């Protein structure tokens, strides 16, 4: 059950909620309907279960990357954008809210990997990767670091790859291909090789995770880390001198990143999903708006052009988008979980010198490409000595 | 193996087998040529094991779904029809004897679902879903429904689902693309929500099912079944007035149900496949033949145009026929399996509201549906039912 | 939860519970206590559900050989009669209500396996097997058959077989120990080589059936079957001189067939244990109140005394007795499922001779003694089986 | 094999480790013998394999528990204390120590349930569980609770259950009997049918696990809970006046807790038996080592007569033990683990009271008694919870 | 394939098969009865597919340790021997053709392990394994090994170890009880660590199987190998000159061998089961009739003892059965199955030092058990493997 004429909206419990219900007041000041917002406990695992029977929110505000199993289980309504609000928005935001070649989510906020510098330590920064080795010599001088980050996770290590030939998945017709996989790409390979350099050469370290990366750059034994939005306010309170600018060009081509784009999503359950569009098309979706949500808390980058050059006069934003710009979009699909843990070991074994990079990615190709054909072998084949069991048994 | 010269046949016991026997008769007194009929217990199950061994019946005839089982596995032999003989046949029966672009079988019976009324209770029946729930309200005053069929089994329900433009695999030049399933389409959507409307409405029950339903009908306790030929002399049983006819049109679009036609194979282990082209090509499949064995016991609609028109003066056959005409042909590939198993549960979780529609048929695309992209899904969908099967062991 | 000072009872649809209500009003209009008796649906697989859960009622009423899986389960109320009340039944009778050396329902009728005959066709009686060949041939000579009964089963064919020392589990103290089984033993062998000579020498069929052993008796083809009370109102209709009494002696040993006991049993989670005592000892277990309910349905013999004397003019009930009197109490512990399946193709082997009787029984005795041996082992082997399956992912 | 003249000690890193080492250094000054005590993560789990394949420790310090599965192994040396060491210690802690009628292991510490309870709230101690309603309601007068313990473990459960008749297993001679169990005698389901009382009557709560238990107690929400040692250091953090004493009575009959039997085994892959002997009988098994032990990490009460007297000043010592001596000794055989999986289960649905207490507690003694009559029903039971397994597919 | 007045034998044909068809007319030339003597191929498993279905044989010779399976199955039939001809034979023959105290065939030949040396190498060999140690580096100097066995085989290890104190299973009054194993003992311990010992110290060597074994001896490079008589006419072969002898005192105990008792029962299907005992007690088991055996195919040792004496004349006969009469006989349950699988692990484990001594031979005791409480606990491992695995995933 939800009611006709109320709209019931869920959001994480972190972000602009209170700046959302102040949209939700001016709403019911000028069509007399009443907005309600919530952030009860698990809300993106919540949801699923009351919007399969029926019940659950309208409007729902998550990371894009969960809508693609909401969309899958046909919770999301399909929205009816005219040509001018699309216009409204950044064009790469609509391809982070596309399933099977049809939109299902507005697009709100974007949340990408950024190089954060210690402007002390590098006045100037580096505008490509192959200069970092330099720098790091230069600065070994005064025995400082010029570049320390997460190695272990692969999101990290990934907008370095990707610049030449990576990429996760491709993207045909407005859908992601999981067969067409490009961890073996000759830029992929060769970005690798250059991260691989970087640590033989002792230029890095194997063992450098987040707890190691942010604390040095923190504490400027290291002149830069990478980390988007979140990292920021770790930053501020040990009061380095620190600006927040494009990620550095391997081959001459920008550094890809994973980005995490915020979407409001219409329940398929809704039958108030026309006041839905009203309310996020022509209320939240416009500077008014989006302003009060992010004076509650700030959203990073968002999907308004006309508001992000407002939010763009803090370059750390400016930088944030331009970095999500040039990067590509998580994808959606559950075939992720097989790419990541294939990609993180193929990192790992380059650093410790287990496999070489050729050897280890050649392993993760057929891992990734093969994930969608595992885990059906691993399933049918349980099954097959489920059944050779209790059928022998009577 | 098979003597040379003497033709077996294998055929159900609740066919017109003696009737068959006597065109068999009718061979031998033309060309002087044997003929034995069987009619042995578990014959479509029986004929895989003796048929690759090299044994077996010449002839088989079965459903033309479980002969895509039997080609498959290679066991039933090509056939070639002149041009001519294919003009003599309805076209839409070819479509159901073709595997892999190549004939394996003639094509005899057609057996579809018909929309079958308590004709005194309403003598002009409804020619749309659209106006049910009017005519049920009608009927509940003094103590009748309007309709109740087989909610359970989908092969009852799916001629609403399909009707605006549901479809299982898409069927293109010789073959159905496996990949492609029209099961959350717009028209399967609005299909089935038009049914869980019904439900959800009171004007029919979740629960009903083939049981209840024919038991109801035969009782006069409801106005209106769906129901195929196979239920027709228990209607006879009980002698309520009944007419059977065409099946309602929901947005002004034909209903569709799946096409069962009783079909005549060749065994590849057979020497004697011309005498058997011969035997099926100029006798059973003539006005003569068929007769003989409708006759013995009745055929329904056929694949011989000539004899159809014939047997068609009877409406409730010319019905059957029109709603065949109208539905969709039975696909006899194996994805069918998992296209029946989710189908059943989304027509189930859609009617007691457990999931919404939209939600449980885009459950059966996923499941059903056999594309690559599709993979990852029914790899967690298997897994997920499988962990909770480790669970109960643990907490007893 | 069951409501207190309230009797609520339960019993079979085709058993006399109307003279058993009667009995009910008794107990209402001598102590105001109001009795419900009921023919609830599958009640013996109810009661497990209900009873479990503290709910269900207060008294229920089914053969012994269930109530040992309730027992077990811990369902039925311990019974504690007097002395004198085990006196007013037969002594046999309480060795069929007992679990672990503890008492767990009142037992009320006896069923067991009898010899009927067509008087018309044999005027007296044979009291020993060894003599059915003698009689046999003067009968084929008459175009008839001296017996026939179901061979399939060994329910029937078991009696024999028992005679001259065979048995399932031995009783011992009040206990049954499942390591101790008679299939393999000197009786046991000496009863099938008897029982195999007769289908050997043609003066019997394999495939008789039960479906074949009453039409063949009831349309007088045959003079003799073995079959217990329920298969009388068919022998009646077909208005057949017939004769019921004690089954023949092997070797001067009694035929020791089986006995399903009628029980009262009361649930561990009535409040009413006192009334329900009071109700069962002083009314219902009295020549006034069996005779009420025997009057409603018969129920062949008694476990009560004084009123078994008062059945017992009737040949047919005292015949029934007797029998189970010198037979075997069917054991109500769940090995027996593997002593049945054992024996049921031992039979059915020795008699068609795919195996002679000795190897028959022999496979019998390991498949009997260790079926209860072998079901553990198929469950941990699955378990084991399903964790190294399950690993993999 | 492990080197002659060198003792090497395992021992759990939440105990008195240094302390042990300490005993190293005495003996290394009276013989010249060298000791090294070490603290490996899961030694419990790594003395299995190591112990077996010839390597691991001379000594480990671990429950007696565990010591059943490595003396079925054969992984300890069978021990001769004279008749006079035996007297040096209680009497009951040699029967934890026995295994197929031999001496394994030498007894270190005790470890049992007591009732401990907020002296503020209730400055005198309740005698009898028959009393706990009647204190119950008395205490809703400022809205506090009687008792609040770990209802879904059976450890905690037990000692009323036992109290009156209930036992695992039967003791005769030096050897537990599994034919003979005690789990539904008059004594075990009169004991649960008061526990269940309490829940049914509203006198205490089902939802009561460790959890909450221990939290309300800390809080001082309840007068008592029921806890060993370990929970001590929570309650002296959140600064409650708590008395520990005996366990409350039912029918008039000791509460019976289960003994957790601290205790030092000797590989028999070691030469070094004759060292083991002489250091374990005559330095760590004195007033004067447990003592050092004791003052790194404190042992609860002790097997040594001697030194337990002089620890049982303080009552919480005394009380711990008196509750060890009148409870019964932890079974070290397998057969336990069927014991606790039945038991858990049994209380919960006579709890919860989806099923009678008589029909949960005869559910367990068939789940777990024995083997010979038995068989058939645990047989019969895992079948039908296999069956319940491919029921859940369709 | 059983008919009445006619007597058909099946025995192996390795086996003095010619030599018994002298017995079988000597029979008929005596009492009018006609033998076939047959050499079936897979009779040993052949007799229980025909033996059931009451067919076979009338006799059939093979390994007492088979008849356990059989006799199992209900196929053999009892033997009654009179108390005086159970004198004839040594004793311990009789203790190995028992089934639950009742006599199932006739024990004919004894055959266990001897210690084998060549004599060439070394004159007077020696009577203790202690001493080996010592003698090995003896011959290790002139380029040859004191010792060389099959290890894989806990057939061939198992002489050792018994010796001190090991057994399989305990025979208590003509029964053994599958329960009580002597493999986790002080004996079984102490055999096994010096065994163990051979092969740290590079005495011996684990690899050593039964090809290399018989190689090594055969071609003189080794100066004991230990096999019994099947093993001599390839010994011959390559004739080293060489001699059969008592095995090792280990712990001044002799080292006890496991036996394997050729014995002569009778088919349960027979009706010529007095003809057969005549013959067997009578014809057979006579110094005429082993000799006319023994000289077409030797036997090695025999049961009956006044013929042994003139075979023992002959010491590796006399060796054989020394060896065997010192020895424990085969067990023909078989729970042995079991016990071989674990022993054979254990040796294995022992041999590389995967596991200690106490170690490898606890994981045998514990899979050599097989019944009540054992099956239980294997039921309990998989309980605790359950319990870990639902909490894993
Ligand atoms: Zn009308």
């Amino acid at each position: 059950k939800i009611e006709e004429g109320k709209l019931v909206i869920w959001i994480n419990g972190d972000k602009g909620y209170n700046g959302l219900a102040e949209v939700g007041k001016k709403f019911e000041k000028d069509t007399g309907i009443k907005v309600t917002v919530e952030h009860p406990d698990k809300l993106e695992e919540k949801f699923p279960q009351v919007a399969a029977t029926g019940d659950g929110p309208d409007i729902i505000f998550w990371a894009h990357d969960r809508f693609g199993g909401y969309a899958q289980s046909g919770l999301l309504a399909e929205i009816t954008p005219d040509k001018a609000f699309q216009d409204k928005l950044y064009p790469f935001t609509w391809d982070a809210v596309r399933y099977n070649g049809k939109l299902i989510a507005y697009p709100i906020a974007v949340e990408a990997l950024s190089l954060i510098y210690n402007k002390d330590l590098l006045p100037n920064p580096p505008k490509t990767w192959e200069e970092i080795p330099a720098l790091d010599k230069e600065l070994k001088a005064k025995g400082k670091s010029a570049l320390m980050f997460n190695l272990q996770e692969p999101y990290f290590t990934w907008p370095l790859i990707a610049a030449d030939g990576g990429y996760a998945f491709k993207y045909e017709n407005g859908k992601y291909d999981i067969k067409d996989v490009g961890v073996d790409n000759a830029g992929a390979k060769a970005g690798l090789t250059f991260l691989v350099d970087l640590i033989k050469n002792k230029h890095m370290n194997a063992d450098t995770d987040y707890s190691i990366a942010e604390a040095a750059f923190n504490k400027g034994e290291t002149a830069m880390t990478i980390n988007g939005p979140w990292a920021w306010s770790n930053i501020d309170t040990s009061k380095v001198n620190y600006g927040v600018t494009v990620l550095p060009t391997f081959k001459g081509q920008p550094s890809k990143p994973f980005v995490g784009v915020l979407s409001a999503g219409i329940n398929a359950a809704s039958p108030n999903k026309e006041l839905a569009k009203e309310f996020l098309e022509n209320y939240l979706l416009t500077d008014e708006g989006l302003e009060a949500v992010n004076k509650d808390k700030p959203l990073g980058a968002v999907a308004l052009k006309s508001y992000e050059e407002e939010l763009a006069k803090d370059p750390r934003i400016a930088a944030t988008m331009e970095n999500a710009q040039k990067g590509e979009i998580m994808p959606n699909i559950p075939q992720m979980s097989a790419f990541w843990y294939a990609v993180r070991t193929a990192v790992i074994n380059a650093a410790s010198g287990r496999q070489t990079v050729d050897a280890a990615l050649a392993a993760a190709q057929t891992n990734a490409a093969a994930g969608s054909e595992n885990l059906y072998f691993q399933g049918m084949a349980t099954l097959e000595k489920l059944m050779k069991a209790f059928e022998s048994l009577k």
